[PDB]
C-alpha cells in the first residue's frame, strides 16, 4: 500500500528534509554515517519570489569538530559534513547572499545591507585548505567590516558576469587608506569575472602583499575595480613575480588605477620582476572637480573629507622599481578629465615595453597642481623642466624603455613622451 | 506510520544504498 | 516523472513539493542512449510564463528546476544532438530536428539569470527563418566536437542572412564552438549594436566554415576591445574575417582597440569548384553560389 504512494510520479516528495542549516545544527544522528537533505541554509523563500540555495546532501559523525558555517555543522557530541561534488561549491553554501545592484554614482548604497565578510572569509578558508573552486553568483554582495578580507595561499575563484563586490568603508579604522581585499601566497590560483567598487574614492581595492608569500604565477581574469581611491596597490618588492592581468579593468579611482611601488627614496632597492600585462584598461582614475569638492557620508552619520588637498593631482597608472614589465594592447586613457600629471609614469624600471597600447584624453596638469594651456606652454617648459610631469608618457631612470607605434590623440599637455 | 517514519526531516537515511 | 511533457500535466496538491524529472523526452531506453536534460523540481500555486526548460506550467500552478553551480546544459530545454556530417559541399546531418527557438530559449535564460550555458558534444542542427540572437553578457562553453550546423534553406535571403548575431555582449565569454554550413551562404556571427557595445568580450576555440563571411562587422563602436584567443575561419566563400566600419561616403567612424591573439584564417576564397557549384535546398530550390565569374576574395579584411 505505501509501496504504491511511494512509486507514484510525484513519490519523491514523501522523503523528509531539514528545512535549514541551524536545524542541521539541532538535529541529532541516532548512528554515524546516516545521510540527510539540506533544502536551504535559509528558510523561508517560498514566502519570498526565489528559489531555495545553499542546500545539498550531508553526512552524521559521532565525535567533535570545529564549525565552519559551511562544510561543517556541529552540535554537542556530533557533527554533519556536506558532500562536495567535482571538487568544487559556492558561496551560499556558507550563508551569503546577494542583493539588486546599485547604480555607479558616488554616495548609493544598495537596497539590503548584509554583511557577507565573515562568512567570505570562511568560504575563502575552506577554498584555500582543501582545495576546492569556489563559484560566485550574480548580484551584489555587500561588505562592510573592520577587518580585510584575505587570501592567503592558492585558489580558484569564478564569478558570474554581474557578480560584483561592494565595500562600505564605514567601519574600517583608517578609511582612506585601509584595503577592501588582500591577497599574499597565491601561487598558480586563479581569480576571474568579479567587479568590485566602492562608490567612495576611499581605499585600497586589492593590495599585494608578501604577509604570507610570493604571488608566483597568479593570474587575475576579467577583475574589475571601481571607485577605490587605488585599484589595484603594491607596496614592497618581490610579492607580484610572474603575476598576470588578463582583460583587467581600474576605473574612476581617486589617485590611480594602478599603483606599484616597490620601495621609496631613502630606502634598500628592490624589485619583482617579470610582471606582464595583457589587454587591460585604466580609465578615468585621478581627482575630478566634482572628487575635489565632494564629502562622504557613512552609515553612522560621519562626514569624511575626499580630498587631501586643493592641489591634488594622480595619473592612470604608476610603476616604480620593477624589472622586465611588459604592458601589451589595453588602453590608458583620461575620460572624464580628471587632473592628470600622464597618463602613465615609470620610475626606476629596467626593460619596460609597451606594444600598440592606445593612449588617449589627458588633461594635463603639473605634480603642483598648476593647469597646463597652450598660454602658458613656453613658461612651464622653463619651469617644470625636471617635474615628473608633463607628458602622455612620463618615463624616469628606466632601462631598456620601448614603444611602437600606437594611435594617440587628444593630448592635451606639452608632450607625448617624456624622457628624464 | 511508516509513512511517518519517511516524511521525518532524516527521511532520506531510511533508503538504502 | 517519466518526460517534460509528463511534468506539465503533473497537478500538485500543496505549493513547495520536490519531485525528480528522468529525462527530458521519454524512449532513451529503447534507443541506446541515456537519459539527458532531466533533474529536480519544485512546485508553485500560482501563474508564470513557461519556458520549455526551467518553467513547466499548467492550469493554475508550475513547476521550476533546481539549477546546480549556477549552470545548465541545452538538452535541459529539449534541444537534441546527432552525429557530425563530413565537410563536404551539399552534405546534411542524418537527422533533421531544428533547435534553434529551443536554443533561443537557453540563451533568454542564461543572460536573463546569469547562469552558465553548457553545451555538448555532438552536432546541433538549425534550419530556420530567424537568426540566433544573443542580447547581453553570457558565458557559454562547449566541448571538444560541439558543433552548431545551419541550413539556409529557409532563410529570406540565404546568401546574406546571419546565422548567428552578437550584441551588448560585454564581460560574456564564449568558448570551444565549431560553426558551418556546407554551403558557401550566409554570414556566421554578425556584430551589431542593436543592444549596445560587446566591449570585452572574450571568443576563445570558436571556428567558422563554409559560409559567405565567416566574422562580420559592418558598423561602428560595436565591437571596442574584442578578443579572439585561438579562433579560426576556414574556408569561407568571400573572407573569413570581414570588418568594415563605413563605406564610401558616409560618416567617419571606428572601434578601437581590436586584438586577436594566434587567429588563423585559411583557405578563405573563391575555388573554381566553389565558382561553378550550385547549392540545392531543402525544398528543391537551386541557389547559384557565384555573383559573378570574376569573383575574388581574400583572408581577412580590415
Amino acid at each position: 500500500s505505501t509501496l504504491v504512494v511511494l512509486a507514484q510520479p510525484d513519490g519523491f516528495d514523501s522523503i523528509g528534509r531539514v528545512s535549514s542549516f541551524a536545524a542541521l545544527r539541532n538535529l541529532k544522528p541516532k548512528k554515524s554515517g546516516q545521510h540527510v537533505l539540506l533544502t536551504s541554509y535559509y528558510d523561508g523563500w517560498a514566502a519570498e519570489n526565489k528559489m531555495p540555495t545553499g542546500g545539498g546532501e550531508f553526512i552524521s559523525s559521532i565525535g567533535t569538530a570545529t564549525d565552519d558555517g559551511g562544510y561543517i555543522a556541529a552540535g554537542p557530541g556530533y557533527y554533519w559534513t556536506r558532500v562536495v561534488n567535482n571538487n568544487s561549491f559556492t558561496a551560499e553554501d556558507f550563508g551569503c547572499k546577494t542583493t539588486a545592484t546599485p547604480p555607479p554614482n558616488f554616495n548609493v548604497l544598495p537596497a539590503e545591507l548584509f554583511d557577507n565578510t565573515a562568512r567570505m572569509q570562511a568560504a575563502f578558508n575552506l577554498a584555500i585548505s582543501k582545495s576546492f573552486k569556489l563559484n560566485l553568483s550574480a548580484g551584489t554582495y555587500y561588505f562592510e567590516s573592520s577587518d580585510t578580507l584575505r587570501i592567503t595561499g592558492p585558489i580558484h575563484i569564478e564569478g558570474r558576469p554581474g557578480t560584483v563586490f561592494y565595500h562600505n568603508p564605514s567601519n574600517k579604522a583608517n578609511p582612506k587608506t585601509d584595503a577592501f581585499m588582500n591577497i599574499s601566497g597565491c601561487s598558480m590560483g586563479r581569480i576571474s569575472s568579479i567587479n568590485c567598487f566602492s562608490n567612495s574614492y576611499l581605499g585600497k581595492g586589492i593590495n599585494f602583499d608578501r604577509s604570507v608569500g610570493d604571488n608566483r604565477k597568479l593570474v587575475l581574469e576579467h577583475v574589475y575595480v571601481d571607485t577605490f581611491r587605488w585599484g589595484f596597490y603594491v607596496g614592497e618588492p618581490e610579492c607580484i613575480n610572474q603575476i598576470e592581468f588578463h582583460s583587467c579593468r581600474a576605473q574612476s579611482n581617486y589617485f590611480q588605477g594602478i599603483f606599484i611601488e616597490s620601495f621609496k627614496e631613502g630606502q634598500e632597492y628592490g624589485h619583482s620582476a617579470p610582471v606582464h600585462f595583457f589587454n587591460t584598461i585604466c580609465n578615468g582614475n585621478g581627482p575630478t572637480s566634482f572628487a575635489l569638492g565632494a564629502t562622504y557620508k557613512t552609515t553612522k552619520n560621519e562626514y569624511i573629507k575626499v580630498m587631501d588637498s586643493v592641489n591634488d593631482v594622480g595619473c592612470q597608472a604608476y610603476f616604480q622599481g620593477l624589472s622586465n614589465v611588459q604592458y601589451i594592447g589595453g588602453q590608458l586613457s583620461g575620460h572624464g578629465s580628471p587632473r592628470n600629471t600622464s597618463l602613465a609614469t615609470i620610475t626606476q624600471c629596467n626593460s619596460f615595453i609597451i606594444y600598440g597600447t592606445d593612449l588617449e584624453d589627458i588633461n594635463g596638469f603639473t605634480t603642483d597642481g598648476t593647469a597646463i594651456t597652450a598660454d602658458n606652454i613656453d613658461t612651464i617648459e622653463s619651469n617644470y623642466l625636471k617635474d615628473i610631469s608633463g607628458a602622455a608618457i612620463v618615463v624616469s631612470s628606466c632601462l631598456g624603455f620601448k614603444i611602437d607605434s600606437p594611435h594617440i590623440f587628444k593630448i592635451k599637455t606639452l608632450s607625448t613622451i617624456k624622457l628624464m
